[PDB]
């Protein structure tokens, strides 16, 4: 159910280092990413997205944005989803 | 400008969930709920607890993100517009 190439976003890595992270997919040809963030990292996954839409420009489009409630821990956690398309 | 709740750092999720409710109440049909920075992550806390405590009876019609400039510095936002469904 939850396939394709989805990257979380880590409490422990840079933004910087993400955006990065994602340009070595798309360019090796994967052309849609996800980028998930949940609780307090939702807001990282959003300074993400717009990391690489500094640098790419025209050439990334937000598909779409997904938000939801999950499991996690013990308590229900809130988490967003972006996924991302490689434009040329 | 007047159906808009900015997400403020000092007031909790379900403070910002009655003020929506408020507006629904008020006959307001759609409200735009607004977090920056560190608040993106509790504007989604908003909505799913709104979601959770009116279901159905509220409609998420577009979610925007991107970036703005504050005091000569870049900030992220997130924009969740909302629509009462009545
Ligand atoms: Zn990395």
């Amino acid at each position: 159910t939850e396939k394709l190439n989805e990257i979380v976003v880590r409490k422990t890595k840079n933004v910087e280092d993400h955006v990065l992270d994602v340009i070595v997919l798309f360019n090796q040809g994967i052309d849609e990413v996800i980028l998930k963030g949940t609780g307090r990292e939702i807001s990282k996954a959003v300074d993400v997205y717009n990391s690489l839409k500094d640098r790419l420009g025209d050439g990334v489009q937000l598909v779409n944005v997904q938000t939801g409630s999950e499991v996690r821990d013990r308590r229900r956690i809130s988490y967003i989803l972006l996924r991302l398309k490689r434009v040329y």
